[PDB]
């Protein structure tokens, strides 16, 4: 039979390419479950699913909201196949500012959707899998989550508390024949100045400005086709011995190698910051 | 004047112990602002207090909830010298348990607590420290922070998510002249079986028990005193450039060095899994 798998975030981006690569793909292997939070935004998803003419039954859209667990049940109902094969939690917030100005709201939606939306759907799926002692866990990660990036606090803690959560229960389950990996992204393909003004002080708002000149020509010089990021997917999940960890890219690897070797952090910090800053 | 120091969570643990080190230093250089959740609980505190003998006035105590904005803010405005020198974060939340056995509340809680009551303290008290230039933040850190625990899966993802969240900013008060540091400690001397075996299979189940077999030795053989942990601290503000982190010991390191150097995630989850379950 087709291998089941259910994708968080379809709407854009990493989730919404996957779902049409698998869909598509020529063995027509895969039946894909698009999960969105809202149904409202599926129309790239069908307008990419036409183009790579994905055969009528390869994927269906279903809607999924990970910040309430009775949406992921009633999701996890509408598999008619009764057991996911492969499950990919990619929904995910992001949030850019100075810590300050940050809305107490927007701060617990990230946490929330980002991480405690990724417990809901292993706490919904996982124990199936532990009992059939079989499926593949894939989890949309951050170069974010390996080191901490100025003006994305709060974003970078989400994206760390994923690879604490991912990497505590791949110790639990290695011998449960459930594979877990996280796939480590880079920059991928896919409030107001004024605002931001009125909540920080003038130096910090200076800082965030460099930052997002840095940022902007980081993403325009490295960011890579949600193509090539899509096949490291499915890279991790046809290995017969998936690692916890895959990299779409190693540019930031060496920056990582500094930071796991000193860990005072001193030289983390001096070095991002006269990356970022200059 | 005296250098004003405001800690969360002094119920019990480290902010108790540290809270009353500081009170009672000899050269009487601290004014302590220990607070707690809830003021019923501050019996050992002030027990601990007059037994070092603290001063009058050294130690004062406030009702501060890190999970409400409002109960931050009236903190905030009960220290009478309208600054503070020193703020220690240290409140938080454990959860131990198989991942499906925990409810959604308590996941939602830990999270609420130890990361975004953090994010509130440090939206609150950052502003005044970035504007005079001086100041010093200290988070409370574990081990769980930086190497995935088995069954401490959403307890590791809130104290990973302390370490991107600290380090992304300091990034940013690098030249700002406030000094933000992780003290990560390893174990500090300071639901039923029945219910956690209806939300969980028998196998995972089986290895809980050999999990907390495990941490029970551990902890009776690694467990370090309050004074030594508190001690650290106290040496992590007497640096005049302090760095991101602080370890209480370092019988981690090598598990961490290991983790760090095989970035794939193999070699960790292999050690770990041995080293917690034979
Ligand atoms: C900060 C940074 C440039 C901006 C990058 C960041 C990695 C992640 C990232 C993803 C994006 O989509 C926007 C650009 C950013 C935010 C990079 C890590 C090192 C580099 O200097
Ligand atoms: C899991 C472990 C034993 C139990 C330790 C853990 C570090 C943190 C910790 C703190 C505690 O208070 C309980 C014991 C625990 C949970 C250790 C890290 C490696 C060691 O094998």
């Amino acid at each position: 039979a087709r291998t089941v798998v259910l994708i968080t975030g379809c709407s854009s981006g990493i989730g919404l390419h996957l779902a049409v690569r698998l869909a598509s793909d020529p063995s027509q292997s895969f039946k894909v479950y698009a999960t969105l939070r809202d149904l409202k935004t599926q129309g790239r998803l069908w307008e990419a699913a036409r183009a790579l003419a994905c055969p009528p039954g390869s994927l269906e859209t279903l809607q999924l909201d990970v910040r309430d667990s009775k949406s992921v049940a009633a999701a996890r109902e509408r598999v008619t196949e009764g057991r996911v094969d492969v499950l990919v939690c990619n929904a995910g917030l992001g949030l850019l500012g100075p810590l300050e100005a940050l809305g107490e709201d927007a701060v617990a939606s990230v946490l929330d959707v980002n991480v405690v939306g990724t417990v809901r759907m292993l706490q919904a799926f996982l124990p199936d899998m532990k009992r059939r002692g079989s499926g593949r866990v894939l989890v949309t990660g951050s170069v974010g989550g390996l080191m901490g990036l100025p003006f994305n606090d709060v974003y970078c803690a989400s994206k760390f508390a994923l690879e604490g959560l991912c990497e505590s229960l791949a110790v639990l389950l290695l011998p449960f024949g459930v594979h877990l990996s996280l796939i480590e992204c880079g920059p991928v393909h896919t409030g107001s100045p004024e605002e931001v003004l009125d909540r920080t002080d003038i130096h910090t708002f200076h800082r965030f400005y460099q930052y997002l000149a840095h940022s902007k020509q980081v993403f325009r010089e490295a960011a890579q086709n949600p193509e090539e990021v899509a096949e490291v997917f499915l890279t991790a999940l046809r290995a017969p011995k998936p690692t916890l960890r895959y990299f779409t890219t190693e540019r930031f690897l060496p920056l990582l190698r500094m930071r796991l070797d000193d860990p005072s952090g001193s030289n983390y910090v001096t070095a991002m910051h006269r990356e970022v800053f200059g």
